[PDB]
C-alpha cells in the first residue's frame, strides 16, 4: 500500500507516511500574480543545456523520467535566485485526465494541462543524495504546458512512450536536447519549496516560468495512454498525477520581471 494519486493513497493520504507533507515550505503553491513582487536582487537566469547528455527514459509508476548523465558539469542552471551551479539530473511531467487540469503550480488559481519539471542539484554538495539533505540542495525549473500547436522538441519523447507503457519499464534515450522544451521567455516566479511527491523534502528553490509552452492535443493524449500499473496488471491510466496547491504560509513569491 504505497503512495500514489488514487482515492486511497493520493495527496490527502501522504502525510501519514511523510509528516512533512503539512510542513512550512511545501509545494506546489498557487502563484498570486498581484501579490508576487519584482525583485531587483535577482541575477539574470542562465540555462545552459547545450552539452546535456540524456541516457534513458523510465516509467516509475508515477510519471516518466528522462534521466541525464550528471557525472560532469554539462547541463547547468545558475543565476536568478541561485547561488552557485545546479546540475540537471532528470525531467518529468505531471498531467491531467482532461486539458482543464494537470499542472501542480497554478497562476491566479488557473490550472494548465500539464507541467514540466527539470530537476537540478547544487554541485557544492557533491551529489543528488547529499543535496536533498540541504535547504538549498535543489532547483526545479517548472514550465507550464497548454494545449494548442504541437511542440516539435517534445515529439521524440512522445514517440518512445509506447515502449515504456507500464511501471518499471525503461528504454535507451540518448541525444535528447531539452532546449527544445523551453519557451521563448525566461521571465519567472521563484520561491522556496519542496519536492511535490514523497518524500516531499523541503530542499527546493522553485523557478516557474511565466510563459507556457504549447503542445498538441495528440501529444498530451499519448501521455494519457501510459499506465500507473506494471505489466500484466489491470490497467490504471496514468492521468492526474499532480499534487494540488499547498499553503503558502510564511513565504513570498518573487518575480524576475516587472
Ligand atoms: N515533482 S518534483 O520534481 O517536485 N519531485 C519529484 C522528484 C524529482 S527528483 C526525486 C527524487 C526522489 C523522489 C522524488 C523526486
Ligand atoms: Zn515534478
Amino acid at each position: 500500500h504505497h503512495w500514489g494519486y488514487g482515492k486511497h493513497n493520493g495527496p490527502e493520504h501522504w502525510h501519514k507516511d511523510f509528516p512533512i507533507a503539512k510542513g512550512e515550505r511545501q509545494s506546489p503553491v498557487d502563484i498570486d500574480t498581484h501579490t508576487a513582487k519584482y525583485d531587483p536582487s535577482l541575477k539574470p537566469l542562465s540555462v545552459s543545456y547545450d552539452q546535456a547528455t540524456s541516457l534513458r527514459i523510465l516509467n516509475n509508476g508515477h510519471a516518466f523520467n528522462v534521466e541525464f548523465d550528471d557525472s560532469q558539469d554539462k547541463a547547468v542552471l545558475k543565476g536568478g535566485p541561485l547561488d552557485g551551479t545546479y546540475r540537471l539530473i532528470q525531467f518529468h511531467f505531471h498531467w491531467g485526465s482532461l486539458d482543464g487540469q494537470g499542472s501542480e503550480h497554478t497562476v491566479d488559481k488557473k490550472k494548465y494541462a500539464a507541467e514540466l519539471h527539470l530537476v537540478h542539484w547544487n554541485t557544492k554538495y557533491g551529489d543528488f543524495g547529499k543535496a536533498v539533505q540541504q535547504p538549498d540542495g535543489l532547483a526545479v525549473l517548472g514550465i507550464f504546458l497548454k494545449v494548442g500547436s504541437a511542440k516539435p522538441g517534445l515529439q521524440k519523447v512522445v514517440d518512445v512512450l509506447d515502449s515504456i507503457k507500464t511501471k518499471g519499464k525503461s528504454a535507451d534515450f540518448t541525444n535528447f536536447d531539452p532546449r527544445g522544451l523551453l519557451p521563448e521567455s525566461l521571465d519567472y516566479w521563484t520561491y522556496p519549496g519542496s519536492l511535490t511527491t514523497p518524500p516531499l523534502l523541503e530542499c527546493v528553490t522553485w523557478i516557474v516560468l511565466k510563459e507556457p509552452i504549447s503542445v498538441s492535443s495528440e501529444q498530451v493524449l499519448k501521455f494519457r495512454k501510459l499506465n500507473f500499473n506494471g505489466e500484466g496488471e489491470p490497467e490504471e491510466l496514468m492521468v492526474d498525477n499532480w499534487r494540488p496547491a499547498q499553503p503558502l504560509k510564511n513565504r513570498q513569491i518573487k518575480a524576475s520581471f516587472k
